[PDB]
DNA sequence: CGGAATCCTTCCC
DNA sequence: GGGAAGGATTC
């Protein structure tokens, strides 16, 4: 099993750079504007120029502007980035049928039947990099290992505009020296627990008990690290299908008033149905973010597809249902559709 | 105090 | 033995 993983470098920011070459060299920050206050929202991605100074994904725009007042701040153009992504994803299919596309910017390729060793798995890697650079002007990072996780760790270590193989030795060598928060699927809320638990490196997942580990972080995560540590993990490359689509909006002011909210809910429906595009959902969930910032939802499943009219009808019923079971004032309202037919 | 979507735990009448 | 409402990761 030889796994080759491609992650596009600082994607949104890079597409912007390609589309506007004057942006070459300066800090560029792609933003999600929430719309409550002007400049309310979050940085989605910054190019390396901006990163260098602390402007990174997830931080408030206001914060980013305290650090780099004169950076170029742009709104997200998901529809412009997905064009480029879809094109590159097709380009990658010319190498492997078994291709697992995990995000707008990431794909795994099981290239076992295609190459004979890591040497010339590396060479197929460069052929992949160059072809993207010539075709799209986008630079990518290639990660290569025995399984998906390590192929990805390889990519992280080698970015941006890089290529890295991790053989069976390096795999053993990484099991004992990689920080735990650098393992894919392990984010902040998990990585901080293990700190207190004594766990820092991946090898530590056998330094102490399983019930001590499973007790804090859960069966599937505790198992996951163990199987990686024991050098056992091997999930196959699988074609992924989008499972759900939705849209959440922030209201101008918090409310419990059903009639004041309806316009926001109906707007979320309209955007969701534009996003669906001839995908027909069987389930709708109304999602409501509290004044306390807690996430509350209530859904419904149908034996059939949901016309936009039923969506309008049922969303209200579900909103009313959230109203009867909550005291607080709603800040953010949204809708989620799932269980597609066809 | 952002958006989006995945793959887990999770008790119900 | 489901369901549906929840976490957490990532985007
Ligand atoms: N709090 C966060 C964190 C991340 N992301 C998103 C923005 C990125 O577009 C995406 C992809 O993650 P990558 O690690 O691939 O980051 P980038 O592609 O932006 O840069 P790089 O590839 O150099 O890491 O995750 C987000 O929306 N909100
Ligand atoms: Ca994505
Ligand atoms: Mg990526
Ligand atoms: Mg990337």
């Amino acid at each position: 099993m030889i796994v080759l993983f491609v992650d596009f470098d600082y994607f949104y920011a890079q597409v912007e750079e390609v589309l506007n070459p004057s942006l070459k060299g300066k800090p560029v920050v792609v933003c999600v504007f929430s719309g409550r206050f002007e400049d309310s929202g979050a940085v989605a991605t910054a190019n390396y120029e901006a990163r260098k100074f602390g402007v990174k994904a997830g931080i408030p725009i206001v914060e980013a502007k305290k650090i780099l007042p004169n950076a170029v701040y742009l709104p997200m153009r998901k529809e412009v980035y997905q064009q480029v992504s879809s094109r590159i994803m097709n380009l990658l299919r010319e190498y492997s049928e078994k291709i697992e596309i995990a995000s707008i910017d990431e794909a795994y390729l099981d290239i076992s039947d295609k190459v004979r060793d890591y040497r010339e798995a590396y060479n197929l890697g460069l052929e992949i990099k160059n072809k993207i650079l010539e075709k799209e002007k986008i630079t990518v990072t290639v990660g290569i290992s025995k399984n998906k996780v390590f192929a990805k760790i390889a990519a992280d270590m080698a970015k941006p505009n890089g290529i890295k193989v991790i053989d069976d030795e390096e795999v053993k060598r990484l099991i004992r020296e990689l920080d735990i928060a650098d393992v894919p699927g392990i984010g902040n809320i998990t990585a901080e627990k293990l700190k207190k638990l004594g766990i820092n490196k991946l090898v530590d997942t056998l330094s102490i008990e399983f019930d001590k580990l499973k007790g804090m972080i859960g069966e599937a995560k505790a198992k996951y690290l163990i199987s990686l540590a024991r050098d056992e993990y091997n999930e196959p490359i699988r074609t992924r299908v989008r499972k759900s689509i939705g849209r959440i909006v922030t209201m101008k002011r918090n409310s419990r008033n059903l009639e004041e909210i309806k316009p926001y809910l109906f707007r979320a429906i309209e955007e969701s149905y534009y996003k669906l595009d001839k995908r027909i959902p069987k389930a709708i969930h109304v999602v409501a973010v509290t004044e306390d910032l807690d996430i509350v939802s209530r859904g419904r499943t149908f034996p059939h597809g949901i016309s936009k009219e039923t969506a309008y009808s049922e969303s209200v019923k579900l909103l009313q249902k959230i109203l009867e079971e909550d005291e607080r004032k709603i800040r953010r309202i949204g809708v989620r559709f799932s269980k597609f037919i066809e």
